[PDB]
């Protein structure tokens, strides 16, 4: 699987303006519009973010391309982290779409302040890791989320994608 596919499976596509997790203004795959209780002021980053009047509306095409242009962000973060660069660098193909998973979630920095987790990631040290990320707020505040996350970890393979 594509990572398209796992993100429309770990957060959801849609197409109008929606509250997410927290209650935040959210549109496609995962996008954030406003943390402001406006749907008003969302649907202006709607717009502007799509560079047309969506009255929160928007074209799977619109959707897809919003989506790419966030998971570049996130690797290139990636890219860009001293933390997570050489963990990446060291993944297989699967492991390496978590790792953007979970910095599509939650950030760069967010992310790499796991240092103890990143480390085992690379030396291969899987059920270690997982023990490590099982204590974090992040696996509390999504469990259903951070159990695929890190079973896949786990495993190497999108066995729980389904």
């Amino acid at each position: 699987m594509n990572i398209f596919e796992m993100l429309r499976i770990d957060e959801g596509l849609r197409l109008k303006i929606y509250k997410d997790t927290e209650g935040y203004y959210t549109i496609g795959i995962g996008h954030l519009l406003t943390k402001s209780p406006s749907l008003n002021a969302a649907k202006s980053e709607l717009d502007k973010a799509i560079g047309r009047n969506t009255n929160g509306v928007i074209t799977k095409d619109e959707a897809e391309k919003l989506f790419n242009q966030d998971v570049d962000a996130a690797v290139r973060g990636i890219l860009r982290n001293a933390k997570l660069k050489p963990v990446y660098d060291s993944l297989d193909a699967v492991r390496r779409a978590m790792l953007i998973n979970m910095v599509f979630q939650m950030g760069e920095t967010g992310v790499a302040g796991f240092t103890n987790s990143l480390r085992m990631l690379q030396q291969k040290r899987w059920d270690e890791a997982a023990v490590n990320l099982a204590k974090s707020r992040w696996y509390n505040q999504t469990p259903n989320r951070a159990k695929r996350v890190i079973t896949t970890f786990r495993t190497g393979t999108w066995d729980a994608y389904k």
